[PDB]
């Protein structure tokens, strides 16, 4: 419904951008995500009813990598 | 005698990844040692410069996938 861009530092492989697709796909109210490790950016589809940039944020942060809402 | 010359190591974020740039980097010919700060984004590299130079080094951790500069 929303979509927002969040920048995540440190994204080196192929396993951690599945863990984090994965993992943020899971959670409820997000119905899509791709991220671009050439950008260092992860792209949300989400329901802002249920989540916001700032949760998914923390979200990613709780697995370990350093984000930031952009747009 | 060795130098000694500090990396920074951007995006290592994973004990695997450490052991994968020490392990790769230690084998460099003139490389003595290396000890990478996961806590720091750092490496810290004990080398023979008649043999290595840090930009060899440097190139070397990119190559691995990680961006990294020669700070000291
Ligand atoms: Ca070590």
């Amino acid at each position: 419904c929303s979509t927002t861009l969040i920048a995540i530092a440190g994204m080196t492989c192929a396993s951690c951008v599945h863990s984090i697709e994965g993992m943020i796909s899971q959670l409820e109210g997000v119905q899509q995500i791709s991220v671009s490790l050439a950008e260092g950016t992860a792209t949300v589809l989400y329901n802002p009813a249920v989540i916001s940039p700032e949760e998914l944020r923390a979200a990613i942060e709780d697995m370990g990598f350093e984000a930031s809402v952009v747009s």
